[PDB]
C-alpha cells in the first residue's frame, strides 16, 4: 500500500472569494468548507521580492518552472539513494526531518532564509544563486554515489571469489603452506577436487595417473556437500600427464601455485574492498542526508519565488496575495483540486475552462 503525501501551494488576490460559497470568508472556507473541512491549511509566508524589471517577469516564470522541476528531480534521486541504503522508507514516510522537525511541520512554518539568500537581490540573481547551489549539491551526491558504486563493484568481485563448490571456489583461505611441496626445483603439489562419489576411485587410482606420483602422498584437505579436495605430490615434469589423466577420470585439478605473496594479496583484496565499501557507505549516507535537507529547503525557496512571480503575472501589482499551503488527505487530491477550481477558476477569466489560477501540486 502506497499512501500519497501531497501538498498544494495556492495564491489568490487578497480579496478573492469562492464563487461556490457566496458570503463565506475565504480563510474560513479553506478550513471549514473545502473538501468538507478535511484539508489541513496553513499560511505560507513569502517575501516581497525585488522585481528587477516588469519586462523580465515572463522569462523568470519560465526559468523558475525549469529549476523547480530540476530540483524536484534531484530530490527524487537523493531519496532513491537513501532508500537503497535503508536510511528511509518507501510506501510511507519518504522524507527526512528538516531542521529537526518533520516535513509537514517545516512546511507549516516556512520562512525565507534572509541571511543566506539576501532579499536585496533581484529575482533574477536569486534564481541563479539558489539554482547553482542546488546543482552543486546534486553533483556532489552523484560523485560520491558513483564512487560508492565503484567500491561495491570491487567488493562484489572479491566476494564472488569465495563462492561456489570446491571445484570452482578460490582456495586461498582454505589451504596451508604445509599442504604443499614448496621451493623444490623438481617436485610440486597438485590439488584435485573430487566428486564425493568418486572419492574411492581417486584414492585407488591417483598413484598411477602419471609417472612419478609420490606414493601415499594424497590427503583430504577440505570437503563440502559435493566434493573432497585432495593434495597430491609429484614430479613437476609429470604434472601435464597427471592433470590430463585426472580430467579424463572426471576429477577436477585446481591450479594453485602457493606463495605467501599470492595468499597475502588475495586476503588484502577482500579486506581492503570491504573497508573501502564501508567507508564510502558511511560517507554517502552522511552526504545524502545533509544534501537532502539543503536541497529540500532550496526547493521551497524556488517555489516561493515561483508562486510570487506567477501571482504578479496573473493578479497584477501591488503584490497583495493570500498564500496557503494545503496538506491534502490521501485519496482526495483530485477532489481538492476540482473544488479549488470551481471556487476560484474565475480568476483565470471565463474563457479559460495551465491551472486557471496560481496553484502547484507537490508530491511528497
Amino acid at each position: 500500500l502506497y499512501t500519497a503525501n501531497d501538498f498544494i501551494l495556492i495564491s489568490l488576490p487578497q480579496n478573492a472569494q469562492p464563487v461556490t460559497a457566496p458570503g463565506s470568508k475565504t480563510d474560513s472556507w479553506f478550513n471549514e468548507t473545502l473538501i468538507g473541512g478535511r484539508a489541513f491549511v496553513s499560511d505560507f509566508k513569502i517575501p516581497e521580492f525585488k522585481i528587477g524589471s516588469l519586462d523580465t517577469l515572463i522569462v523568470e516564470s519560465e526559468e523558475l518552472s525549469k529549476v523547480d522541476n530540476q530540483i524536484g528531480a534531484s530530490i527524487g534521486k537523493i531519496i532513491e539513494i537513501l532508500q537503497g541504503l535503508n536510511e528511509t522508507s518507501t510506501n510511507a514516510y519518504r522524507t527526512l526531518p528538516i531542521n529537526n522537525m518533520p516535513v509537514p511541520e517545516y512546511l507549516e512554518n516556512f520562512q525565507w532564509q534572509t541571511r543566506k539568500f539576501k532579499l536585496d537581490k533581484s529575482i533574477k540573481d536569486l534564481i541563479t544563486l539558489i539554482s547553482n547551489e542546488s546543482s552543486q549539491l546534486d553533483a556532489d551526491v552523484r560523485a560520491t554515489y558513483a564512487n560508492y558504486n565503484s567500491a561495491k563493484t570491487n567488493l562484489a568481485a572479491a566476494e564472488r571469489k569465495k563462492t561456489g563448490d570446491l571445484s570452482v571456489r578460490s582456495l586461498h583461505d582454505i589451504v596451508k603452506p604445509e599442504d604443499f611441496v614448496l621451493n623444490s626445483e623438481h617436485l610440486t603439489t597438485v590439488l584435485v577436487a573430487v566428486p564425493k562419489s568418486l572419492k574411492s576411485d581417486f584414492e585407488k587410482s591417483y598413484e598411477t595417473l602419471s609417472k612419478n606420483v609420490v606414493p601415499a602422498s594424497a590427503s583430504v584437505i577440505a570437503e563440502d556437500a559435493e566434493y573432497v579436495l585432495f593434495n597430491v605430490h609429484l614430479f613437476k615434469k609429470n604434472v601435464q600427464e597427471f592433470t590430463t589423466a585426472a580430467r579424463e577420470k572426471k576429477f577436477i585439478p585446481r591450479e594453485f601455485n602457493y606463495s605467501e605473496e599470492l595468499i597475502d594479496q588475495l586476503k588484502k583484496e577482500h579486506d581492503s574492498a570491504a573497508s573501502l565499501e564501508q567507508s564510502l557507505r558511511v560517507q554517502l549516507v552522511r552526504l545524502a542526508k545533509t544534501a537532502y535537507v539543503d536541497v529540500f529547503i532550496n526547493w521551497f525557496h524556488i517555489k516561493a519565488l515561483r508562486v510570487y512571480v506567477e501571482s504578479v503575472l496573473r493578479y497584477g501589482l501591488p503584490p497583495h496575495f493570500n498564500i496557503k499551503i494545503i496538506a491534502v488527505p490521501p485519496k482526495n487530491l483530485s477532489k481538492c483540486k476540482s473544488e479549488l477550481i470551481d471556487a476560484f477558476g474565475f480568476l483565470g477569466g471565463n474563457a479559460f475552462m495551465y491551472e486557471p489560477f496560481v496553484m502547484y501540486i507537490i508530491n511528497l
